[PDB]
Protein backbone atom coordinates (compact mmCIF):
# COMPACT_ATOMS: atom_id res chain seq x y z
CA UNK A 1 0.00 0.00 0.00
CA UNK A 2 1.35 3.40 -1.01
CA UNK A 3 1.96 6.36 1.27
CA UNK A 4 -0.56 9.24 1.29
CA UNK A 5 1.77 12.07 2.40
CA UNK A 6 -0.78 14.78 1.57
CA UNK A 7 -2.76 13.30 4.48
CA UNK A 8 -0.27 14.99 6.80
CA UNK A 9 0.77 17.87 4.50
CA UNK A 10 -2.75 19.20 3.90
CA UNK A 11 -2.73 21.43 6.98
CA UNK A 12 0.73 22.83 6.19
CA UNK A 13 -0.42 23.81 2.71
CA UNK A 14 -3.53 25.48 4.13
CA UNK A 15 -1.52 27.36 6.79
CA UNK A 16 1.12 28.64 4.36
CA UNK A 17 -1.40 29.35 1.59
CA UNK A 18 -3.44 31.38 4.06
CA UNK A 19 -0.44 33.51 5.05
CA UNK A 20 0.45 34.38 1.45
CA UNK A 21 -3.13 34.95 0.30
CA UNK A 22 -4.66 37.21 2.96
CA UNK A 23 -3.78 40.41 4.81
CA UNK A 24 -2.27 39.43 8.19
CA UNK A 25 -4.61 41.84 10.03
CA UNK A 26 -7.73 40.02 8.85
CA UNK A 27 -9.81 39.21 11.98
CA UNK A 28 -10.33 35.71 10.56
CA UNK A 29 -6.57 35.09 11.03
CA UNK A 30 -6.44 35.99 14.75
CA UNK A 31 -6.57 32.36 16.01
CA UNK A 32 -3.82 31.48 13.53
CA UNK A 33 -1.46 34.22 14.75
CA UNK A 34 -2.32 33.25 18.32
CA UNK A 35 -0.95 29.77 17.61
CA UNK A 36 2.14 31.25 16.00
CA UNK A 37 2.75 33.84 18.72
CA UNK A 38 2.15 31.24 21.46
CA UNK A 39 4.38 28.65 19.76
CA UNK A 40 1.44 26.24 19.47
CA UNK A 41 2.00 25.55 15.76
CA UNK A 42 5.06 23.29 16.02
CA UNK A 43 3.27 20.60 18.03
CA UNK A 44 0.87 19.94 15.14
CA UNK A 45 3.38 20.53 12.36
CA UNK A 46 4.01 17.74 9.81
CA UNK A 47 7.65 18.84 9.29
CA UNK A 48 10.55 19.27 11.72
CA UNK A 49 11.00 23.04 11.54
CA UNK A 50 11.22 23.86 15.25
CA UNK A 51 13.86 26.62 15.12
CA UNK A 52 12.08 28.39 12.26
CA UNK A 53 8.70 28.27 14.00
CA UNK A 54 10.39 29.54 17.17
CA UNK A 55 11.72 32.52 15.22
CA UNK A 56 8.21 32.98 13.84
CA UNK A 57 6.90 33.00 17.41
CA UNK A 58 9.21 35.84 18.50
CA UNK A 59 8.62 38.01 15.42
CA UNK A 60 4.81 38.41 15.65
CA UNK A 61 4.52 42.20 15.52
CA UNK A 62 1.26 42.60 13.66
CA UNK A 63 1.97 46.18 12.55
CA UNK A 64 5.45 45.17 11.39
CA UNK A 65 4.07 42.08 9.64
CA UNK A 66 1.25 44.00 7.97
CA UNK A 67 3.55 46.72 6.66
CA UNK A 68 5.92 44.15 5.15
CA UNK A 69 3.12 42.11 3.55
CA UNK A 70 1.63 45.16 1.81
CA UNK A 71 4.97 46.34 0.48
CA UNK A 72 5.80 42.85 -0.82
CA UNK A 73 2.54 41.57 -2.32
CA UNK A 74 -0.27 44.14 -2.57
CA UNK A 75 -1.24 45.95 -5.75
CA UNK A 76 0.35 46.19 -9.16
CA UNK A 77 3.25 48.15 -7.62
CA UNK A 78 4.43 45.55 -5.09
CA UNK A 79 8.05 44.59 -4.42
CA UNK A 80 7.75 40.85 -5.30
CA UNK A 81 4.81 39.90 -7.51
CA UNK A 82 3.19 36.75 -6.04
CA UNK A 83 1.81 35.41 -9.33
CA UNK A 84 3.24 32.51 -11.31
CA UNK A 85 2.72 34.45 -14.54
CA UNK A 86 5.14 37.15 -13.36
CA UNK A 87 7.95 34.58 -13.02
CA UNK A 88 7.57 31.83 -15.68
CA UNK A 89 7.89 32.94 -19.30
CA UNK A 90 4.84 31.99 -21.36
CA UNK A 91 2.79 31.17 -18.26
CA UNK A 92 -0.78 32.51 -18.27
CA UNK A 93 -3.39 32.74 -15.53
CA UNK A 94 -6.06 31.15 -17.75
CA UNK A 95 -4.31 27.76 -17.88
CA UNK A 96 -4.04 27.54 -14.07
CA UNK A 97 -7.68 28.61 -13.71
CA UNK A 98 -8.76 25.89 -16.14
CA UNK A 99 -6.65 23.30 -14.31
CA UNK A 100 -8.20 24.29 -10.96
CA UNK A 101 -11.72 24.52 -12.45
CA UNK A 102 -11.66 20.98 -13.85
CA UNK A 103 -10.67 19.64 -10.43
CA UNK A 104 -13.80 21.25 -9.03
CA UNK A 105 -12.07 24.00 -7.11
CA UNK A 106 -14.05 27.19 -6.40
CA UNK A 107 -12.16 30.31 -7.48
CA UNK A 108 -12.67 34.07 -7.16
CA UNK A 109 -12.19 36.95 -9.60
CA UNK A 110 -8.59 37.38 -8.42
CA UNK A 111 -6.03 35.56 -10.62
CA UNK A 112 -5.92 31.82 -9.96
CA UNK A 113 -2.10 31.62 -10.16
CA UNK A 114 -1.51 33.41 -6.84
CA UNK A 115 0.99 31.53 -4.65
CA UNK A 116 -1.60 31.38 -1.87
CA UNK A 117 -4.29 29.93 -4.14
CA UNK A 118 -1.92 27.23 -5.44
CA UNK A 119 -1.05 26.17 -1.89
CA UNK A 120 -4.69 26.22 -0.77
CA UNK A 121 -5.59 24.08 -3.78
CA UNK A 122 -3.19 21.41 -2.55
CA UNK A 123 -5.15 20.93 0.67
CA UNK A 124 -8.48 21.31 -1.15
CA UNK A 125 -7.45 18.56 -3.59
CA UNK A 126 -6.40 16.39 -0.65
CA UNK A 127 -9.85 16.82 0.89
CA UNK A 128 -12.19 16.35 -2.11
CA UNK A 129 -10.74 14.04 -4.78
CA UNK A 130 -7.36 10.89 -8.94
CA UNK A 131 -6.08 13.01 -5.99
CA UNK A 132 -2.41 12.07 -6.37
CA UNK A 133 -2.38 12.58 -10.12
CA UNK A 134 -3.78 16.07 -9.45
CA UNK A 135 -1.14 16.75 -6.78
CA UNK A 136 1.77 15.83 -9.06
CA UNK A 137 0.58 18.13 -11.83
CA UNK A 138 -0.01 21.05 -9.44
CA UNK A 139 3.58 20.79 -8.14
CA UNK A 140 5.44 19.75 -11.30
CA UNK A 141 3.74 22.19 -13.67
CA UNK A 142 2.56 25.15 -11.56
CA UNK A 143 4.83 25.44 -8.49
CA UNK A 144 8.30 23.87 -8.61
CA UNK A 145 9.42 25.54 -11.89
CA UNK A 146 9.15 29.10 -10.49
CA UNK A 147 8.46 29.15 -6.73
CA UNK A 148 12.12 28.92 -5.70
CA UNK A 149 12.93 32.12 -7.57
CA UNK A 150 9.94 33.97 -6.07
CA UNK A 151 10.65 32.85 -2.50
CA UNK A 152 14.29 33.90 -2.84
CA UNK A 153 13.23 37.39 -3.89
CA UNK A 154 10.77 37.46 -0.97
CA UNK A 155 13.60 36.78 1.48
CA UNK A 156 15.74 39.52 -0.03
CA UNK A 157 12.96 42.16 -0.09
CA UNK A 158 11.25 41.35 3.21
CA UNK A 159 12.18 43.92 5.83
CA UNK A 160 10.42 42.14 8.70
CA UNK A 161 11.91 39.17 10.57
CA UNK A 162 8.54 37.41 10.19
CA UNK A 163 8.63 37.34 6.40
CA UNK A 164 12.39 36.90 6.46
CA UNK A 165 11.62 33.62 8.27
CA UNK A 166 8.44 32.55 6.45
CA UNK A 167 10.00 32.72 2.97
CA UNK A 168 12.76 30.11 3.66
CA UNK A 169 10.35 28.18 5.88
CA UNK A 170 8.10 27.89 2.81
CA UNK A 171 11.09 27.01 0.61
CA UNK A 172 12.18 24.15 2.89
CA UNK A 173 8.59 22.96 3.35
CA UNK A 174 7.84 22.73 -0.37
CA UNK A 175 11.05 20.86 -1.15
CA UNK A 176 10.53 18.49 1.78
CA UNK A 177 6.94 17.78 0.75
CA UNK A 178 7.91 17.25 -2.89
CA UNK A 179 10.57 14.67 -2.00
CA UNK A 180 7.98 12.63 -0.11
CA UNK A 181 5.36 12.84 -2.90
CA UNK A 182 7.85 12.05 -5.67
CA UNK A 183 9.04 8.99 -3.75
CA UNK A 184 5.47 7.70 -4.09
CA UNK A 185 4.85 9.11 -7.58
CA UNK A 186 7.95 7.45 -9.03
CA UNK A 187 7.89 4.38 -6.78
CA1 LIG B 1 14.68 10.78 -1.24
CA1 LIG C 1 12.27 11.21 1.94
CA1 LIG D 1 6.93 13.05 -11.04
CA1 LIG E 1 8.14 4.73 -0.94
CA1 LIG F 1 11.47 4.22 -2.84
Amino acid sequence: SAKDPMNEFSILCRVLGTLYYRQPQDPLLVPLFTLIREGKLAQNWPLEQDDLLERLQKSCDMQQISTDYNALFVGEECRVSPYRSAWQEGATEAEVRAFLSERGMPLTDTPADHIGTLLLAASWIEDHADENEAIETLFEMYLLPWVGTFLGKVEAHATSPFWRTLAPLTRDAIAAMWDELEEENEE
